[PDB]
C-alpha cells in the first residue's frame, strides 16, 4: 500500500513514494529518450539504494506533459513492477469543471495542482503559481471550476534565452538581488529577471483577482523549483512544493 | 545626408537623415554575411526608395553583433567609398558611464542615452527598449549612465515556451484583453503581455527609489514592441527611432 | 498584369499573369526576410527578366507559412503601393469544405481545388501535389473538398534517411546493388505504389467507384508520367487558383 | 546461455537464448555511452529479469553504428570477461553477397538473411524490416543475397512531415477531415501500397514469377498483420541470425 | 571576360578575369539559394562594381558543395544565357589522379593542381590551402596527383575548442611570439599558432621523404590564413588566387 | 579508501585508491544529470567491480565543467554521506601559479601539475594531456606553473572537419589516397608535429636550454609511443593529483 507518483515534465521526471499521506522518498531523472528497460532499471535501483525495497510498491500513478516518454514508462511499469499504471489523462475523474475551449489542452500537471489545491484548501477561490520550467498562473473557483490562466517562461528560461539569442551576453545563476541598477551586464540580467518576474506575479495576481473573481478574496498557492526565492515578499500565502505529486495520488484515489 | 546603421541581434536597422528629419528607414536580417551581399542590399534599398546611393556622403555604424562588423564596414568602403563612423569604446560620447567596465555597455545602450540626454537635457531619464531584449536603463540629469536591467523580450519569451516546452505552439504578440486564457494560445499571450506590463511597473518604480530616491523623472520608451503599452500610462514619451537618432549625434560629436 | 505568390515550406513560388497566361516565373527560398529584403528581390526579379515592376497592377498571395505573412504583405505596400489579395480565412472560395475545422485546410490546398474544378468543370477530381509533402485531395463534381491524405514528399523522405542513419531519379531496378541504388529504388517504387494505394482507396471512400480525373502538379510530378498514374500534368495549378480566388473577390 | 546484441540506429536490441529458445529480450537507446555505463546496464538488465549475469557464457554482437561498438565490446571484457563475436565483414555467413561492394550491406541485413535461410531453407525470400527504415531484401533459394530497397520508416515519415512544416503510429479512414487525420491516412495507406508495389516488383525482377516467401521483422510489423502483406511474422529475426553467425565462426 | 566561380563550404567565391588578370572579385554566403536568388546577385554584384553583366562571355564553375550546384547552373542559362563549364568527372585536367577513388577528390584541389603545375611546370609540388580546412597535396613533376592530407583550419581549430567546451572562449587568430601563454586567450593562441606551424612542418617533410623520396620540391600556399606563416620560411610562394587561376585554365583546356 | 573524480568535457573519469594504488577506474559521459542519476551510477559501478560503496569514506572532485558540479556534490552527501573535497580556487596545491589570473587555470591542469612534481620532485616538467584539448604545461623544478599552450584534441580536430564540410588511427603514411586516409594522415602527423614544435619551443622559452622531463597523459596519448616524443606515459596522472591535493588539505 505504498503508492508511487511520477510527473514527466520538460526539465525533469519527478517521482515520490507516499506511505499513505507522507512522502518517505523523492527522486529525479532527466526527461530524455529512454527505453522501458532503462527506465525500469532506474526505478528499481533508485528505490532500493534509498532504504526502500521495490517489491513493496503496490500502485503506480503517472502524470505527463511529454508524450514521447509515455509508452516507455507505461511499459516499464508492466514489466518491472507488474502494475498497469494510472494515467492522468482525459477524461478520468478529476472533480473539476474545465472552462477551456478544449479541456484536453490543459496539461495533466496543472490539473494535478488544481486537484490538490482544492483538496488541501477546499472552499476558497485559488490562484496557483508554478515557478517551474515555465511560470504558470491558474485561476480556480471555490466551486472547483478550473477557469484558465497565463503562461510565462521560467527564471531559467528567462536567463538562458538571453544568452542563447544574443552575442556577447553570458548565462547566469539565479539568486536574490538587492539592487535593481546593475553596474555589470551580469547584474543587469540578475536584477532584470528577478524583479521582472516579481512584478509579473504582482500584476498577474491583481489582473486575475479582479477579472476571474470580481474582487472576492483569494488564496494564493506557490509551487515549483524557483518558488522559494519569493517568500520574502508580496506574494503568496502557501508554499506547497509537493502540490503536483499530492494531486497525482489524489487523482489515483478518485479512480480506484 | 547621413546613413545611420544599428546592428541588433535579430535586425539590422538602418535609416537616412536629411539634416534632422528622417527621409527613409529600412530593415535587414543580422545574418547575410558578405560585404558584396550587404553592399548590393544597401545600394538597392536606397535606389528603390527614390534616393540615389551616390547622394550618401556620410555613414555611421552602431553595432552589438561583432560577427557582422567586419564585412559591414567592408561593404561601406567598396560600394560607397566611405569609412564609416564606428560607435566604439574610446570615441567621444558626452557622458560618464558608471559601470565597473565601461566596455561591457553595448553600443545601442550608449546611443539611446546620447539621444535621450540630448532631446531632454536636464532631466533624469529611464529609457525602456522593447526589442530582442527588453532593457531598462537609468541615466541621471548630469549625463551619467548608471547602468540598469535586462529582460528577455516579448519575442524571445514566446519562442522559449515553444522550443523548451513540448506540446506548446508559437504565438503571435498582440495587446491581450483577457488575462484569464481559455486556450494555450491565450494563456501565453496574457503571460507575455501582463507579465512584462508589471515587469515594467516594478522596474520603473524600483529604479526611481534607488538611483533617484523620489526625484522627478521622465520615462522614454523605444523598440518594436513599445507601441503595445501606449494605453497604460507606463511611459511619458514614445521615441520609435531613438537608436538611429543617437548614432547621428555621436557621429556629430566625433566628426 | 497580376503577380501571384505562393508561400511554401521550402520555396516561395511566384508567377506573373499576362491575363490568362504566365509570362515569367520565379522561385525564392522560404526563410527569414524583412519587407525591404522581400521587396528588393520582388522588384529586381521582374526587372532583370524584362518586366518593369510598375506594369504590375495586382498582387495576390496564398500562404501556408504565417511567419512570412506580415513582411510579404508589407513589402507590396511599400514597394508597389498595392495591398495584396490574401487567400485566408473567410474569403470567397466557391466550394464546400468537409473538414472538422475548415481553417485547418492549407491555402495551397484551397487554391489547387479552385483551379482544377475551373478547367475541368463537371468532374470528380483527385489532385496530387508532388511538392514538400505528397498530398492527395478528393474534390467531387459538386465543388466539394471532401478531404484526403498527406504523405511525406520525395525530397523529405530521401533526406530523413540520410539524417538519422541522394538524387531522385527514375529507377528501373528494385534490386539495388549499392546502398545509393536501394534508397533510390525505395522512394520511387514506394511512392508509385503509395499513389496506387491512395488513388484507388479514395476512389471508393469518396466517390463510391465513380468516373474521376487525376491531376498532378509540383516538381516531382514529372517522374511518374510513364506509368499511367495520373491523367494531366498541370505544373502551374496553384498559381492559376490564386489568380482565380482574386477574381472571385475582385 | 548466449547474449546476442543488435546495435541499430535508434536502439540497442538485446536477447538471451537458452540454446534455440529466447527467455529474455531487452532494449537500450543507441547514444554515446561508455563501457562502464553499458556494463552496469547490461549486468542490471539481466539480474533484475532473473537471469544472473554469471550464467552468460558467450556474447555475440552485430552492429551498424560504429561509434557504439568500441565501448560495448569493452563492456564485455570488463564486466563479463568475454571478448564478443563480431559480425563483421569477412566472417562466415554462408551467403553469396551479390552487392557491388559487399561491405556496404549492413550486419543487420546479413543477420536477417542468415536467419531467414536457416528457418526457411530452399526458398526465395523477401524479408521486410519495419525499423528505423523499412527495408526490403531479396534472397534467392541458392542462398544468394541479391540486394533490394530501403524506404524510410513509418516513424521517420510521421516525423519528417511535422519537422519540416511550420503523430502517433491502424487507420480505417482514407479520406481525412483533419490535419492529424490526413497525416495518418497518408502514412498508413502510403506504406501499405509501398510494400505492395515493392513486393511484386522484387517478385518479378529478382525471382521472375517463382514461389516466394515473405518474412516480416521490426517494431512496426504488427500494424500489417491484417492486410495479407507477408507470410511470416518473426520479430526476433535479427537475433537468431547473430546466434547463427556466431555458431558458424566458433 | 571570363567569370570563374568556386563553391566552397564557407563561401561562393567569384572573380572576373580580363583575359589573364582579375578585374574584380566577390563573395556570396554558401547557402541553399534558388535559381533566381543567385541570378539576381550575380547580375547585381557585377553592375554595381562598374562591370556590365552583358560583357561576360563565358562562365566556369568549381564545386565541392553539390546542393548549391543545380541552381547556380540554372542561374547562368536563365539570367546570363550561358551554359557554364563545370569542373568535375570526365573533363580534361591534364593530371593523373592516384586516388583509389578519383571521384572522391574535390574539384578545388584539382583546380589548384592545374594552376600550380602551370605556373611551375617541371617541379614536384606540395600545395597547402589555409582555408576552412588546411589541406596538403603531393603533386609530382609528371603532374601525378598522388594525394595528401587534411587538417582542421585555423578557424576550425579555434571554434572547436570553444563550442565543444564549457568555460572556454572563442579566440582571435594572431601571430603570437610566445608558446607559454599566461591567460586562456593566450594559451589557445600559442597552441593554435605554434601547433599548426609544427603540423605544417611535419606534413611538409613527411611527404618530401615519402612521395618525392628526397628530391627537389616547391611549396606553394593559398588561402586566407596563408600570410600568418609568411615570416617562418614555410612555403616558397603565396598565391592568393590559385583556385580561380586553375578554374580558368581548365575552362581554356576544354573550350 | 578514497574516490577521485575527474570531470571532463566529454567524460567523467573516476578512480578508487586503496592507499597508493588504484583498485578500479571507471567512466561516465559528461551529460545533463541529476544527483539521483549519478548517485545510482556511482553506487552501481563500484559494486559490480567488487567494491562496496559503504567501504568508501572519502571523495575528492576535480572539475572543469561547473554544470556537473552541484548535482555531483548532492550525490555525494546523499548516497554516500561524504561531503567531497573540491579542488577549487583557494585550496593548498604547493605550487607557484605564474598565471596573470591563477583562477583561470583549469582544476584539471592543477591536478596534472601536482602529480608530476610529486613523482618527479627536482625536475623541469612538460606535461602533455592528450584529451578533449591537447594541452601543454611548463612546470619549473621549483614547482612554478609557468603557463602553456592549448590545442584542440584528436577527436575534436577530426570531428570539426566532418561537421563543417573518421576513427582515430596511427597512420603509417602521409600520402592519403582516400578522403578517410587524408583526415587520418593529417590529424596523426599534425599532432605529432604540433607536439614536436610545442615541446621544442617551450624548452627554449620556459627553461631555455636546460634538462626537461616530458610526461604524457590522456586517452589519445597511447598512439605516440614510437616517435620518441615523451619520456613517461602516466595514464592516471590526473587521478593521482586529485588524491594528492586532498592529502595536502582537509
Amino acid at each position: 500500500s505504498l503508492i508511487l507518483c511520477i510527473d514527466v515534465g520538460n526539465s525533469h521526471i519527478y517521482g515520490g513514494v507516499f506511505d499513505g499521506d507522507e512522502i518517505k522518498l523523492r527522486f529525479r531523472h532527466t526527461s530524455k529518450v529512454s527505453t522501458s528497460d532503462e527506465l525500469g532499471i532506474f526505478l528499481k535501483s533508485v528505490l532500493r539504494e534509498n532504504n526502500c525495497s521495490p517489491e513493496t510498491i503496490r500502485k503506480i500513478a503517472i502524470c505527463s506533459v511529454v508524450p514521447q516518454v509515455d509508452y516507455s514508462l507505461r511499459s516499464a511499469c508492466v514489466k518491472y513492477f507488474s502494475i498497469d499504471p494510472f494515467l492522468l489523462q482525459a477524461g478520468v475523474k478529476t472533480g473539476l469543471n474545465i472552462k477551456y475551449r478544449n479541456p484536453v489542452e490543459v496539461g495533466a500537471d496543472r490539473i494535478a495542482n488544481a486537484i490538490a489545491a482544492t483538496h488541501s484548501f477546499p472552499n476558497q477561490n485559488i490562484i496557483v503559481i508554478d515557478f517551474g520550467t515555465a511560470t504558470t498562473f491558474c485561476a480556480i473557483s471555490h466551486k472547483k471550476a478550473y477557469l484558465g490562466g497565463a503562461i510565462l517562461p521560467g527564471l531559467r528560461l528567462s536567463a538562458d534565452a538571453l544568452s542563447k539569442n544574443t552575442a556577447k551576453l553570458p548565462s547566469v545563476e539565479i539568486i536574490k538581488t538587492e539592487s535593481v541598477v546593475g553596474r555589470s551586464t551580469i547584474e543587469s540580467i540578475q536584477s532584470g529577471v528577478y524583479y521582472g518576474v516579481l512584478g509579473a506575479c504582482k500584476e498577474l495576481i491583481q489582473r486575475i483577482h479582479h477579472e476571474a473573481f470580481n474582487g472576492d478574496q483569494i488564496l494564493i498557492l506557490a509551487t515549483g523549483g524557483f518558488a522559494s526565492l519569493f517568500d520574502k515578499q508580496g506574494l503568496y500565502d502557501h508554499l506547497v512544493p509537493d502540490l503536483v505529486l499530492q494531486g497525482i495520488r489524489l487523482a489515483a484515489m478518485m479512480n480506484t
